[PDB]
């Protein structure tokens, strides 16, 4: 499957693909605003996810740090990134479907749109001033907004029993954008396209 990931904000931004435990494609671009960086994921791909990361600086070798989203300081991303994070995810050719969806469960950082650009469903997007509007305790140093599960390490918010409810903080991400997952058993917000459909991730989409 190709995606193209766009960098529409106005800012600077690491794009990062990777399935957990291997890079996806390159694993890591530099995306100047404007700039597109076209990859390939093999199909049956099963938890990938795309995501932006702030801030960072790289030496020569491909080492350094970033704000939000860093990948053990690479920007070549072998493995997921540090919250917040706003996540594009996807599961490719599960029995002849692909599966997609935004999640806000690690956070949010950057504005996202995730659109098929093959017929045969609709794209989901999670766009709202989530960083703007966070309450004060769920507030990253370095920008963006934390889940609670980052924050507060409960069984309630990380739902480590697989029983747990909607909180005060799961429904201030779910009020701002109600598209995307908000906390582990949230009511799936996934999109069932074709198998081996073509995305594209665009990052501040209404910039």
């Amino acid at each position: 499957a190709t995606f193209e990931i766009v960098n529409r904000c106005s800012y600077t931004v690491w794009a990062a693909a990777s399935k957990g435990d291997a890079a996806l494609d390159a694993g890591g671009r530099q995306l100047n605003s404007g700039e597109s960086w076209t990859i390939n994921v093999e199909p049956g791909t099963n938890g990938g996810k795309i995501w932006a990361r702030t801030d960072c600086y790289f030496d020569d070798s491909g080492s350094g740090i970033c704000k939000t989203g860093d990948c053990g300081g690479l920007l070549r991303c072998k493995r997921f990134g540090r919250p917040p994070t706003t996540l594009a995810e996807f599961s490719l050719n599960q029995y002849g479907k692909d599966y997609i969806d935004i999640s806000n469960i690690k956070g949010f950082n950057v504005p996202m749109n995730f659109s098929p650009t093959t017929r045969g469903c609709r794209g989901v997007r999670c766009a709202a001033d989530i960083v703007g509007q966070c309450p004060a305790k769920l507030k990253a140093p370095g920008g963006g907004c934390n889940d609670a599960c980052t924050v507060f390490q409960t069984s309630e918010y990380c739902c480590t029993t697989g029983k747990c409810g909607p909180t005060e903080y799961s429904r201030f991400f779910k009020r701002l954008c109600p598209d995307a997952f908000s906390y582990v058993l949230d009511k799936p917000t996934t999109v069932t396209c074709p198998g081996s459909s073509n995305y594209r991730v665009t990052f501040c989409p209404t910039a």
